[PDB]
Parts: structure tokens; sequence; C-alpha cells
């Protein structure tokens, strides 16, 4: 589990969105595993606007933050899970790092701010849904 709180937005994995998220929906995209809902309180996270390929992510199954090198956002085939059939996911970045299904939502960050959230993984890989192209998260 986990979310990014930026401005009056909450960014979560689409597959973990709550009824309150759907009833306060701003934007969602199944092909990216992302959903954004509105919030009453202002958040403290800032979004990175950069091309970093190194950062640090939070892994709940280890209660630890790990440094990682990650690929550029791409279209990658993701295996079937309890939440999606096997399909192509867009804007996904892969890295070598531990992950388990419930690690989705952990933040990946660089020196510039939040880069994305854990979305996929297995066998010593972890995949992150990028958010750096969503420029509208920084305004209104
Ligand atoms: C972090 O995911 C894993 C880690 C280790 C093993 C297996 C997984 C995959 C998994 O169970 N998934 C459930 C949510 C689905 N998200 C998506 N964007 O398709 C991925
Ligand atoms: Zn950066």
């Amino acid at each position: 589990s986990g979310a990014i709180y930026v401005g009056n937005y909450r960014v979560v994995n689409r597959h973990l969105a709550t009824h309150n998220d759907w009833a306060n929906l701003v934007w969602e995209d199944s092909s990216r595993d992302l959903l954004v809902s509105s919030t009453t309180a202002q958040g403290c996270d800032t979004i990175a606007r950069c091309d970093c390929q190194t950062g640090v992510y939070y892994c709940s199954s280890r209660r630890k933050h790990y440094p990682v090198s990650f690929s550029k956002p791409s279209l990658i085939f993701v295996e079937a899970s309890e939440y999606y059939p096997a399909r192509y996911q867009s804007h996904l970045m892969l890295a070598v790092g531990h992950s388990e299904p419930g690690d989705c939502g952990g933040i990946l960050r660089c020196q510039h701010g939040v880069v994305g959230i854990v979305s996929t993984g297995g066998n010593g890989l972890v995949g992150f849904a990028d958010v750096r192209d969503l420029l509208w998260l920084d305004e209104e």
C-alpha cells in the first residue's frame, strides 16, 4: 500500500483505489496502473521533473529504503496477477530490487522529488509507475 500526496491530489495504484478515491476521482488509467483523487488537506510530497535513472524506493516487505538504478519509462508486458490479466503496461520503469505484491504504493524518489510508485515485480525485479510526465499534478 502507499500513496503520493501532492497539492490537493492523492496518487495511488489504480488496483488499490478505495470507494472514496472513485467518488472523488480526478484521473485514472488502467494501462499505467494509476488513479488520482482529490483531497481536502494539502500534501507535502513534490514531484521530480527530471531524467534521473537512479533513486531510492521504499520496500514495505523489508521495512527498508533501497538505492536502485531503473530503466526509462517504457511499454512492458506484465504477467497476470490477482488484479490484472497479462497485458502491456505503459510508462513503467524496471529495476533490480526486492518486491512482493503488497509492496505496491511504495515511493521511488530522486534528489528532485518523487519519481513514481511501486506497481509490478517478482524474482528480484521491481517495476515503478512513472509520474514525472503528469505536469498537472503541480497546479490547481
Ligand atoms: C509488486 O508486484 C509483484 C511483486 C512480486 C511478485 C509479483 C508481483 C505482481 C503482482 O502481484 N501484482 C499485483 C498488482 C499488479 N500490478 C500491475 N501494475 O499489473 C502486479
Ligand atoms: Zn531527479
